[PDB]
């Protein structure tokens, strides 16, 4: 599923991400825009053999099991394919664990490079929330 900007903002808010660990909703929408272009089915392989999955590009070396990343830890206790669903629940639940692990949203490279320190509330402007 390819979400619209306001559609995703509303789903993210319903799932408890607004101000989660102090990160306003626009941070999460901006991160999803640049990680996946709002596409729940996005995958990208990394040089170390791990793969990033879904709307927030969650990595198989640490967070989910895809059966082909040796030494991975599956800290969200899910198969990575669950992160590609049109229902974002599994991605959101896993992201809550990632963002709580000490490094905040810096875990998402595109957030660090393209969202951090910008006017992120522009990503939710005009949306009925
Ligand atoms: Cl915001
Ligand atoms: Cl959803
Ligand atoms: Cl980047
Ligand atoms: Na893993």
């Amino acid at each position: 599923k390819v979400f619209g900007r306001c559609e995703l903002a509303a789903a993210m808010k319903r799932h408890g991400l607004d101000n989660y660990r102090g990160y306003s909703l626009g941070n999460w929408v901006c991160a999803a825009k640049f990680e996946s272009n709002f596409n729940t089915q996005a995958t990208n392989r990394n040089t170390d053999g791990s793969t990033d999955y879904g709307i927030l590009q969650i990595n198989s070396r640490w967070w989910c099991n895809d059966g082909r990343t040796p030494g991975s830890r599956n800290l969200c206790n899910i198969p990575c394919s669950a992160l590609l669903s049109s229902d974002i629940t599994a991605s959101v639940n896993c992201a809550k664990k990632i963002v709580s692990d000490g490094n905040g949203m810096n875990a998402w490279v595109a957030w660090r490079n393209r969202c951090k320190g910008t006017d992120v509330q522009a990503w939710i402007r005009g949306c009925r929330l």
